[PDB]
C-alpha cells in the first residue's frame, strides 16, 4: 500500500520541493523532488542545475538527503 513518508525534519515531501543531496561523489547539491514513489518509499532526485541524466532515486530514510539551513 501507499505509505505516509517519514518525519524528516526541514524535508517538504512535495513535487517540487527544495532540499541537499549527497552524490555519488560524495558532494552535496540543492536539489528537488521530480516524483515519489509512496509505496517503494523513495523519491526521485534531480540535482538543480545539471542534466537530467543524474537524476537518482533516493530512498526517503536516506542520510544522503539533508534539508536546506533556513
Amino acid at each position: 500500500g501507499s505509505h505516509m513518508p517519514p518525519n524528516r525534519p526541514g524535508i517538504t515531501f512535495e513535487i517540487g520541493a527544495r532540499l541537499e543531496a549527497l552524490d555519488y561523489l560524495q558532494k552535496w547539491y540543492p536539489s528537488r523532488i521530480e516524483k515519489i514513489d509512496y509505496e517503494e518509499g523513495k523519491m526521485l532526485v534531480h540535482f538543480e542545475r545539471w542534466s537530467h541524466r543524474y537524476d537518482e532515486w533516493i530512498y526517503w530514510d536516506s542520510n544522503r538527503l539533508r534539508p536546506l539551513e533556513r
